[PDB]
C-alpha cells in the first residue's frame, strides 16, 4: 500500500518530530499517495523537478517551486536527490526508478531528519524496482 509507505515510513516520528507533509508521486506527475495536507503541485513544478534530475542546476537559478511556494536550492545528489530550503524548513525530493519521494519539514525537524526518512524509503523503493 502506497498510503502506508507515506504514513508509516515517511511520516514516522524520530525523537518526537515528523515531516509536515510527505507524498509519493509517479514520475508522470500523478499522486500515488500523499499526506492529508500535502500541497498540490503545478505541472510545471514537476517538469522543473524532473529536468533537474537529468542535469542538476536547472532549478538552482529561479529556485525550486512547489505549490507556488518557493524553496531556495541547496546541495544534493545529482540525479538522485533534490534538496531545498525556505527559512527554518525545507524539502527533500528523492527520485526512484519510477517515482518521486517528497518530504517537507518545519522548524523542529532538521534537513538531516528529512533526508533520513526520504532518501531511506527512496533507496529501498529503487531496490524493489520502484
Amino acid at each position: 500500500s502506497w498510503q502506508s509507505y507515506v504514513d508509516d515510513h515517511l511520516m514516522c516520528e524520530v525523537e518526537g518530530n515528523h515531516l509536515t507533509h510527505a507524498a509519493i508521486f509517479g514520475q508522470d506527475g500523478s499522486v500515488w499517495a500523499q499526506s492529508s495536507a500535502f500541497p498540490q503541485l503545478k505541472p510545471a513544478e514537476i517538469a522543473g523537478i524532473n529536468k533537474d534530475f537529468e542535469e542538476a542546476g536547472h532549478l538552482a537559478p529561479t529556485g525550486l517551486f512547489l505549490g507556488g511556494e518557493k524553496y531556495m536550492v541547496v546541495q544534493g545528489e545529482a540525479g538522485a536527490v533534490i534538496r531545498g530550503k525556505k527559512g527554518p524548513g525545507g524539502v527533500t525530493i528523492k527520485k526512484t526508478t519510477q517515482a518521486l519521494v517528497f518530504g517537507i519539514y518545519d522548524e523542529p525537524m532538521t534537513g538531516g531528519q528529512c533526508n533520513l526518512v526520504v532518501e531511506r524509503l527512496g533507496d529501498y523503493l529503487i531496490e524493489s524496482g520502484l
